[PDB]
């Protein structure tokens, strides 16, 4: 556990991976209910070219039971043993799997700091103020770098909020910001991007991640490298997912 | 010459080539002096992967002279046989290689339309009204389309401007509006796509063609399937043509 992160170049830098420079970096997400599962996609995953895996804990069964979450981390790092491992619950209020109280939540975050066994770990924007400063804290205190995130899958705030999020993010200690937007019309996407040149252009001191969702907003996954975007989501392995291997060669094709 | 045009789906079909519909379509260009570089060129564009040819004219040295321009535009036909064939004489104004008079570049224009050769010809927006709706209405009479168009290779134009533009050139019959401009910061490429969302969604009976140009602009190569651009422009920091092909494959599905 140790990181680095630089204000010049606007980067963080875990497991040898530099965000915030060169082509966008690729997540994909393991989504296992047991132990075996997680082993089965890391053991799928570890082939694909992509740069941080995420670990989607929501769905896992098991997550109240604090040695059996330890003891899946523990199967993800002996599979995947050099890239960034990220520790994500996304909250039900955001759209996750499962529902557990703020102090649960917490407290599972707390968990998988102290494992040594994840480089970063998720925390939602609106968790509540007074937790989030606790957290970004003790992730700190420990080596553990935070996204910091937001989801809106039902529409498009305005390029103003989108910005002010990810202004508050940065406040509160994120070491990278991340907003994640439903498009209800076209326009909604270019809303996305403008508020990504502009936070990038006039507040952003650290990488930020944002993105439109669904097959409409794909081109907000692409394009990264001139908006701002420092990482993208893809699927090894819905109408609006993009294949880690697609996702890859455009990245490619469009780095300069 | 024949082609096809439908305010439902908002196409124009020619030479088989759907302009409107599925993924945007690929254009690439002759820059050649010579007849003899115009020749190698199209040779060496046959067997890759576009469906349109444009021949820019205005690269062309002996552009002055009606049987030279006339013999170019036949040996083009002979290795190009299946694709349409767009003319495009690039103004010096608007960036092109040469200067020619209005009276030149019409009589030009009349001339490809005459030859049976060409497919479509581009018309510049802006050389004047009564210039561009005689040309029109003379390509129309001869069934060769018009793509319209109009550059800007120093700034862009606000979002409403850009929009004004393309609907004045469908007001002066175009069959494909066309505009390309280039960004000075990253929101102008934004701005290049709002007016393109809001022109087909909102005034758009036909295909149209945008672009912001420079890396920078890059996305507007490659997103028109969602935000409404029916072609783009390749080459054989510029995505090539068999790359532009693979992301626009990739985004069709
Ligand atoms: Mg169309």
């Amino acid at each position: 556990n140790l990181y680095f992160q630089s204000n010049a170049m606007k980067t963080v830098t875990v497991r040898d991976l530099v965000v915030g420079e060169g082509a966008p970096k690729i997540i994909v997400s393991l989504m296992g209910k047991t132990i075996t599962d997680v082993k089965s996609e890391a053991l799928a995953y570890r082939e694909a070219d992509f740069d941080i895996l995420e670990w989607r804990v929501d769905h896992f069964a098991n997550v109240t039971t604090a040695e059996s979450v330890l003891e899946a981390a523990g199967a993800i790092r002996e599979i995947i043993t050099d890239k960034p491992l990220l520790f994500t619950f996304r909250s039900a209020k955001e759209g996750g799997e499962q529902a557990l109280t703020t102090g649960q939540y917490i407290d599972l975050n707390r968990a998988a700091v102290d494992s040594g066994l994840v480089d970063m770990i998720d925390l939602e924007l609106f968790t509540g103020d007074d937790e989030v400063k606790a957290t970004v804290g003790y992730a700190h205190q420990h080596n553990v770098a935070v996204i910091m995130s937001n989801h809106d899958f039902h529409k498009t705030p305005a390029a103003e909020e989108i910005v002010q999020r990810l202004r508050k993010m940065q406040e509160l200690g994120a070491d990278i910001p991340k907003i994640a937007v439903m498009p209800q019309t076209k326009a909604d996407v270019l809303t996305l991007l403008t508020a990504t040149v502009e936070m990038q252009e006039r507040y952003a001191d650290r990488p930020i991640i944002t993105m439109s969702m669904s097959k409409t907003g794909v081109i907000s996954r692409l394009a990264g490298e001139v908006f701002g975007s420092a990482a993208t989501f893809g699927a090894v392995k819905a109408p609006g997912q993009i294949s880690v291997a697609d996702l890859r060669t455009v990245l490619t094709i469009l780095h300069q």
